[PDB]
């Protein structure tokens, strides 16, 4: 797919069997999902965005699928206002800037 | 060109006569720099992130030249840790998201 910028880039994904909307985000080293529950043990991380630092829950080696592509990786969990899926699974979809 | 995501995607921008490096980000829907002086009116904002909000001076019809490729709009400055480049501004250069 080629995706434009007119609109925010929202996609689909699928963690632990179900549906979320997630934005691709080739500002975020780090993919960065709102709470939900995930399997096995965490480690702490934080990370920094526009208006400070928040502490995050990182999850290794993470299934999830993205626009239908399928990733291993890993994944924070913590306060966002939105799901961003971050370079370290956009390099594993394949995806690329272009102009 | 084609950017791939391994690194984090910087560019180096012109904007105010000033030459500075600046973050290719999907995930901005504005495009928002350090402080700086920028001619015209200006009216405040909050916009927010992972962190929470910070308080901007919002800067209409701004011409930045974005490796390379002049674009105009509107242009936020205030204390982000770093400057990116929002869809505001990467539309303008023809930038997708390819995968
Ligand atoms: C969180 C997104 C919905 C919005 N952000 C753009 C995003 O690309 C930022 C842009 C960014 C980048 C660095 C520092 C602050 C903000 N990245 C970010 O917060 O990434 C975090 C997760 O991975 C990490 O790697 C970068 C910091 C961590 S944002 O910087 O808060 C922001 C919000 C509104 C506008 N107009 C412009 C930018
Ligand atoms: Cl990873
Ligand atoms: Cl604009
Ligand atoms: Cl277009
Ligand atoms: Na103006």
């Amino acid at each position: 797919p080629q995706i434009t910028l007119w609109k925010r880039p929202l996609v689909t994904i699928k963690i632990g069997g179900q549906l979320k909307e997630a934005l691709l985000d080739t500002g975020a080293d780090d993919t960065v999902i709102e709470e939900m529950s995930l399997p096995g043990r965490w480690k702490p991380k934080m990370i920094g965005g526009i208006g400070g630092f928040i502490k995050v829950r990182q999850y290794d080696q993470i299934i999830i699928e993205i626009a239908g592509h399928k990733a291993i990786g890993t994944v924070l969990v913590g306060p966002t206002p939105v799901n961003v899926i971050g370079r370290n699974l956009l390099t594993q979809i394949g995806a690329t800037l272009n102009f």
